[PDB]
């Protein structure tokens, strides 16, 4: 378990979307579960590799 949405997003390498991921409302773990490939690329996640990292990620919970 982490801490915060920011934690994990550092843990997993993926810290410079934490302000991106904030402002977008993604502030709990019961959002960012149910997030898709689409909510990343409104969020500035332009790169797929990095999608699929934070996609991969989240498919844990
Ligand atoms: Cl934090």
């Amino acid at each position: 378990a982490f801490g915060s949405v920011g934690e994990w997003l550092r843990a997993i390498k993926m810290g410079r979307y934490e302000e991106s991921f904030a402002a977008a409302g993604f502030g709990s773990f019961e959002l960012v579960s149910q997030i898709s490939a689409e909510d990343l690329l409104r969020i500035g996640v332009t790169l797929a590799g990095h999608q699929k990292k934070i996609l991969a990620s989240v498919q844990h919970m």
